[PDB]
């Protein structure tokens, strides 16, 4: 296991525009296109992202290219966030994957509400952190995926995958 295999499990692969768990137009491996309800706006974002007129459909190679870009942007964003970087750098490699997964799903400006979880993780109080992480809209809206990510934070193993 690694971050690519982990997110591939959690996000799936679809080659035509679809709506994600929040109702937002998405393609590929969890590549969010727009929060706009206008499919034409999503199609324009897709064409801009791929560099050609896609008419709402991409290839597997194109999906994997967007995925590589999105994972890299997620990690770099963590490193450029003064609240997230110290916690991320304190973690082992498996738990770092759980952190990337969470930012990939919720956006770096969507983890803002996780101050107390972040402190418990940096303290390595793993069971307490796991309890705190589940007291969240994140967990309640996507409980089976959140349970996998939290088990990864709790144990530092890939047992949930
Ligand atoms: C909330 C995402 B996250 C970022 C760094 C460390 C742990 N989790
Ligand atoms: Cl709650």
């Amino acid at each position: 296991m690694n971050i690519f295999e982990m997110l591939r499990i959690d996000e799936g692969l679809r080659l035509k525009i679809y709506k994600d768990t929040e109702g937002y137009y998405t393609i590929g491996i969890g590549h969010l296109l727009t929060k706009s309800p206008d499919l034409n706006a999503a199609k324009s974002e897709l064409d801009k992202a791929i560099g050609r007129n896609c008419n709402g459909v991409i290839t597997k190679d194109e999906a994997e290219k967007l995925f590589n870009q999105d994972v890299d942007a997620a990690v770099r964003g963590i490193l450029r966030n003064a609240k997230l970087k110290p916690v991320y750098d304190s973690l082992d490699a498996v738990r770092r994957c759980a952190a990337i997964n969470q930012v990939f799903q919720m956006g770096e400006t969507g983890v803002a509400g996780f101050t107390n979880s972040l402190r418990m993780l940096q303290q390595k109080r793993w069971d307490e952190a796991a309890v705190n992480l589940a007291k969240s809209r994140w967990y309640n809206q996507t409980p089976d995926r959140a349970k996998r990510v939290i088990t990864t934070f709790r144990t530092g193993t890939w047992d949930a995958y």
